């Protein structure tokens, strides 16, 4: 007999014979882990760890959370799926269009392949916005997909969700958008979805709001770790072969006295080459949120016809705290990006500094925690952690956090 598999964007994924599980723990620096477990608030992770495979994967660069999410879910970098970033820029008209519709995703996910396979399928997020790109091409007419979010719980219908209403069916309330209960609710959908719905595959994937304002081992940080620890029992304990890994770690982007560290790049480029001549993108979020949610440490940049790449590249690379500095050919092929949805250059900070705009008209900080972020190469080590023996599992850097189902389904396989 020939084995069963369901080939995706060019990689042979083997069928499940019991159900295959990958956990994105948004944003968790693998110290967190570390941290939790040695505190020993983590007693099934620690036990999994000990009996299973434990390893270090590299995320996508930037190592923000929509492209590495859709990364995970496709199993295949930004080039193929073209999801790099929260909205793309058209130097012509000057518009920046918003990137959370299904319609920008260029590559199925594993979770449409298997469903048309015939397999079942679930996917639950924490925030909405990644709810329909995750979803793409599931139908719910078969009673074979559920896809909804934390946050929109209280709305899914069997028609466009494959479940009347998440948030009853659950018995818990819609959580609060900022908080780690958002993301609790999740790891419960989970448990409830494995025991009574049976998905050959499922993705849980949560939000990093704990992880921007929190340090590893610090109480709230471990509290969430503890609280992960009890559905990843209780998963484990159900017999599925699960994947624990994240879209990117976290680090601190802060001064000595607490404030944020940032290079203004537009700033820069205004007075090199004039005054909005070029445009700087910054990829972590939406562009109209201007509340230091919108500093992470890869940008990219639009510059003017004609002008010198070379020279500009050499100036802002020389700049303390601006790490790499790549054109869109070198930035693409390097970091397996889309030349089409990428800018003229492509940069990244250092491991504690992050890259904004301007000062004038400016970015306001808004929280009083000192400011944690990601987007470099420095928060693109992520934990890898299998509850089966694997002992052919590679490790970072050959290791990606979007192996994470291709590893999960071989060892349900
Ligand atoms: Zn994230
Ligand atoms: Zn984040």
């Amino acid at each position: 007999m020939s084995k069963i598999s369901v080939t995706v964007n060019g990689r042979r994924y083997p069928w499940p014979r019991v159900p295959a599980i990958a956990v994105c723990l948004d944003g968790c620096e693998p110290a967190y882990l570390d941290a939790a477990i040695d505190a020993g608030l983590m007693p099934a992770l620690k036990r999994i760890k000990e009996r299973g495979a434990v390893r270090l994967a590299h995320s996508v660069i930037p190592s923000f959370t929509n492209p590495n999410n859709l990364s995970i879910a496709t199993g295949s970098p930004p080039a193929v799926h073209g999801i790099c970033g929260n909205y793309l820029y058209e130097p012509s008209t000057g518009e920046e269009v918003m990137m959370n519709d299904p319609k920008f995703l260029r590559a199925p996910t594993i979770f449409q392949a298997f469903y048309d396979a015939g397999a079942r399928v679930a996917v639950v997020t924490a925030k909405d916005k990644l709810r329909a790109l995750l979803g793409k091409g599931l139908r719910f007419d078969e009673g074979r997909a559920v896809c909804f979010s934390s946050e929109k719980s209280d709305k899914a219908t069997r028609a466009e969700h494959g479940i009347d209403n998440a948030s009853a069916w659950l018995g818990r309330p819609v959580p609060e958008v900022y908080s780690a209960a958002l993301s609790e609710f999740v790891f419960a959908a989970g448990v409830k979805l494995l025991r009574e719905f049976r998905p050959d595959i499922m993705y849980l994937t949560t939000t990093d709001y704990v992880q921007h304002k929190y340090a590893p081992g610090v109480p709230e940080a471990n509290s969430f770790y503890e609280m992960f620890d009890r559905y990843l029992a209780e998963l484990d304990g159900l017999g599925a072969a699960i994947v624990v890994t994240a879209d990117h770690g976290m680090k601190p982007k802060h001064k000595a006295d607490g404030s944020p560290d940032v290079i203004y790049v537009q700033d820069l480029l205004d007075e090199w080459l004039g005054k909005d001549a070029a445009r700087v993108i910054l990829p972590i979020t939406d562009p109209y949120v201007v509340h230091h949610g919108a500093l992470g440490s890869f940008a990219t940049a639009y510059l003017p016809d004609g002008c010198d790449r070379s020279e500009i590249m050499a100036r802002l690379k020389a700049i303390q705290g601006v790490d790499v500095v790549l054109g869109r050919e070198e930035a693409c092929r390097r970091f397996e990006l889309p030349e089409d949805r990428i800018g003229d250059i492509v940069l990244v900070s250092s491991e504690n500094k992050t890259l904004g705009t301007s000062e004038h008209r400016h970015d306001l900080a808004a929280l009083d925690e000192p400011l944690r972020s990601h987007g470099g190469l420095t928060e693109q080590e992520v934990p890898f952690i299998v509850n089966r023996v694997l002992p052919e599992l590679p490790n970072a850097p050959r290791l990606r956090n979007f192996d994470a189902f291709f590893y999960a389904v071989t060892a349900a396989a």
